[PDB]
């Protein structure tokens, strides 16, 4: 059973070690975080991007067309799925974190707002990783999901079997992270997070081949209805924050013409869980 904390942003600070419960402890599985930022914001820079207004947001748009038409597009590259040296990812995070800081006009800014929250639950500092040679990666990505887009069942403690990971893991303590996405915009219909009770488990997955024959399986047990599932879909605003590193969970089928964006990434301790890491 998934326990998901609903409350509002305005009483983070008293959820000091929230983080810590979820991650170390795991008393509960992630939470709600209601008006994070104003809906005011959150339409703001839905019209830069839809309008062209952006800070150069449009130049770091990736359709992966080469992966179906069903599938998210993203602004900026993911480190997930990146060749070890991160060249790309790290040109177009510097070019993301330019573009966001100009749409969200300090109004409040993404970046401080976002480690705000994260330090309020869990009393630590918060910073954006600088790679080995100065680069900085991107505290977050936009994701795109347009009619009839899907993101397929993951989970996000596979990160650390990818080559991409490997500067990462020289800052990061072992254990899980967590996943974190506030809405800029919201479908009609569908667009939930659906969040299994099926967890990470590399023990079974080394006794494969490849990971599709693998992830089918994981796929039967999905489909089948025999792990337990919840489904999420926050507002515009709305911090959702979960253990996306334990639990396999996928973003279901965009019903209608208004494209599901989302902003967002990941957080993990540091190796003397003295400090707290935030990406995507
Ligand atoms: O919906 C999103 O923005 C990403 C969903 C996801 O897989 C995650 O938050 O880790
Ligand atoms: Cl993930
Ligand atoms: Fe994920």
């Amino acid at each position: 059973a998934l326990h998901f904390l609903d409350i509002n942003a305005t009483e983070v600070k008293k959820y000091p070690t929230a983080i810590q419960d979820i991650i170390i402890n795991r008393s509960f599985d992630g939470m709600i975080i209601r008006g994070v930022f104003p809906r005011d914001t959150m339409e703001q820079v839905a019209r830069c991007l839809e309008e062209g207004n952006d800070g150069g947001m449009k130049s770091i748009l990736n359709k992966n067309e080469e992966f179906g038409t069903k599938v998210a597009q993203i602004y900026g590259h993911a480190i997930v799925g990146q060749s070890p040296d991160l060249k790309d990812y790290f040109a177009s995070s510097a070019i993301f974190r330019q573009a966001c800081r100009t749409m969200f006009q300090g109004s409040p800014d993404f970046e401080e707002q976002v480690e705000s929250i994260f330090h309020s639950l869990s009393g630590l500092p918060v910073e954006i990783p600088t790679g080995p040679e100065g680069q900085t990666y991107t505290p977050a990505t936009i994701r795109l999901l347009l009619e009839g887009r899907e993101i397929a069942v993951h989970v996000g403690n596979d990160f650390l079997l990818m080559p991409a990971a490997n500067h990462l893991k020289t800052l990061l303590d072992l254990s899980d992270q967590l996943s974190y996405f506030i809405p800029l915009t919201v479908p009609e219909a569908g667009g939930e997070l659906v969040v299994y009770s099926l967890e990470w488990n590399p023990q079974e997955a080394s006794k494969y081949a490849q990971m599709q024959e693998y992830m089918d399986d994981v796929e039967f047990k999905i489909k089948s209805n025999q792990s337990q599932s919840v489904a999420y879909a926050p507002g515009p605003g709305d911090m959702l924050l979960f253990n996306g590193g334990r639990y396999y969970h996928r973003v279901s089928e965009v019903i209608g013409n208004s494209p599901r964006r989302t902003i967002g990434g990941f957080l993990a301790f540091s190796k003397q869980r003295d400090k707290i890491y935030y990406w995507s």
